């Protein structure tokens, strides 16, 4: 069969339609008209967006398809070298530094990373225990502050401190005009235009900036020999049993930027759109409070009362189900190959697995795919393979998923346990696009349900 595709525009293609502040939510729309899959092309480059699990179920088969790292990555390449988000499956150094990490971040590491979590949350908690009357909360802004701080504890026992501050420590700063950088990057007619002297300039000294302090950090835990409960403690104790080597310095370096600026958004905009959720359904709001206050029966939680909040990680799902924070991926075909009995790619050929519209296929969730319920997520193994995928594919899925998601599940669980929330603006949902997808300009007030930590 021959694949649909959006409008052209003579000889830039189809390029123009990403040429918007928000083109996932425009490949949502172009995906809502043409169907499960259509061909997007523009000058010297091709790729196939899908959008249905029928498809997706087959993208998903790893001895098909591998990761291709598309134009986003390849520029946040620049700053996060040869980490495990930004590494081809064949570099020697992603096959290294996966078999090294992934046991440092199962669900069972996560016991290790609790307490330094709830130190961070903790800082949320009495920040709007101490608002006046007057006062709302930002919800993004704050939720960005807990995920950057609890990543730089968990990831190298540095304190950002961003509690403390209106500007970011130096680093988040750098981190984040580099994140733009690299996505401002993909919408430039001309990148050697003068125009651009002084991004270009900005971008090295960011780069430098990041590379100087998480280099000194290494240094510094190197000489003096500390063991922590971090990833940085773990990076430098690790062997691979493959190949019996560690991670060399500038690896480790690499992939601490990456576990920031890779890890720290998805993992704020989840916390964003869950509030945002439950704020919007007031009956499923107390039905996560109720269960906060069932389950968080001490001052502070522990690993094992997160593990028992079930329908607060319901709601986290299916806040994940509708906003995917992390919205795309890209596969590369390893052989000829055709897909869905109808479509043949040749070796090299691009897919894209647009996920916010993977998890509206009505085949799979039923017809009222833009309601907010929970209660999907009952018993989330009634889910088909390749159906709900949020955290990626195969070996080459989130490794932060599980502190993701106890994260998300420890600072929700105590947002809901300690106050009332009011949606005082009723706020319009407004979804900025930047590597990640968040609610921009999302407020609400907090009432203070007076129980100690
Ligand atoms: C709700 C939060 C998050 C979501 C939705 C998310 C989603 C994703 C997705 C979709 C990918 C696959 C990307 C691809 O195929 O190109 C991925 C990879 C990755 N994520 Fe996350 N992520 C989240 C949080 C985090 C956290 C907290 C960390 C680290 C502290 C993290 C670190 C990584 C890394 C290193 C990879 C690359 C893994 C590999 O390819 O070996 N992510 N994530
Ligand atoms: N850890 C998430 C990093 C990330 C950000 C945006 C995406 O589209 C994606 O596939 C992965």
């Amino acid at each position: 069969k021959e694949m649909p595709q959006p409008k052209t525009f003579g000889e830039l293609k189809n390029l123009p339609l990403l040429n918007t502040d928000k083109p996932v939510q425009a490949l949502m729309k172009i995906a809502d008209e043409l169907g499960e899959i259509f061909k997007f092309e523009a000058p010297g480059r091709v790729t196939r967006y899908l959008s249905s699990q029928r498809l997706i179920k087959e993208a998903c088969d790893e001895s098909r398809f591998d990761k291709n790292l598309s134009q986003a990555p390849k520029f946040v390449r620049d700053f996060a070298g040869d980490g495990l988000f930004t590494s081809w499956t064949h570099e020697k150094n992603w096959k290294k530094a996966h078999n090294i990490l992934l046991p440092s971040f199962s669900q069972q590491a996560m016991k290790g990373y609790h307490a330094m979590m709830v130190d961070i949350a903790v800082q949320l908690v009495q920040k709007w225990e101490r608002l006046n009357a007057d006062e709302h909360i930002e919800v993004p802004e704050d939720m960005t502050r807990l995920t950057l701080d609890t990543i730089g504890l968990c990831g190298f026992n540095y304190r950002f401190n961003s509690f403390y501050r209106d500007q970011p420590h130096p680093f988040i700063t750098s981190m984040v005009r580099a994140l733009d950088e690299a996505m401002n990057k993909l919408r430039r007619a001309n990148p050697d235009d003068p125009a651009y002297d002084e991004n270009k300039r900005q971008f090295q000294e960011d780069i430098k900036v990041m590379n100087d302090l998480v280099d000194k950090i290494i240094a510094d835990r190197k000489a003096s020999g500390e063991q922590s409960d971090d990833l940085l403690t773990h990076m430098l104790n690790g062997k691979d049993p493959e190949t019996g080597e560690p991670l060399d310095d500038e690896n480790i370096r690499y992939q601490i930027i990456t576990f920031l600026a890779a890890g720290h958004e998805a993992t704020s905009g989840l916390l964003s759109f869950a509030l945002y959720f439950l704020v919007k359904n007031p009956h499923e709001l107390q039905k996560a409070a109720e269960e906060a206050a069932r389950v968080l029966v001490d001052p502070v939680p522990s690993y094992k009362q997160v593990k028992q909040l079930k329908y607060v990680g319901m709601v986290l799902n299916e806040a994940l189900r509708l906003w995917p924070t992390a919205p795309a991926f890209s596969l590369y075909a390893k052989e000829d190959t055709v897909l869905g009995g109808e479509y043949p790619l040749e070796k090299g050929d691009e897919l894209m697995v647009l996920i916010p519209q993977l998890h509206r296929d009505k085949t799979i969730w039923g017809d009222d795919v833009e309601e907010f319920r929970p209660e999907r997520f009952e018993n989330p193994s009634a889910i088909p393979q390749h159906a709900f995928k949020p955290f990626g594919n195969g070996q080459r899925a989130c490794i932060g998923q599980q502190f993701a998601l106890h994260e998300a599940t420890l600072v929700l669980g105590m947002m809901l346990k300690h106050f009332d929330f009011e949606d005082h603006t009723n706020y319009e949902l407004d979804i900025k696009e930047t590597l990640t997808l968040k609610p921009e300009g999302f407020v609400v007030k907090a009432k203070s349900k007076k129980i100690p930590l």
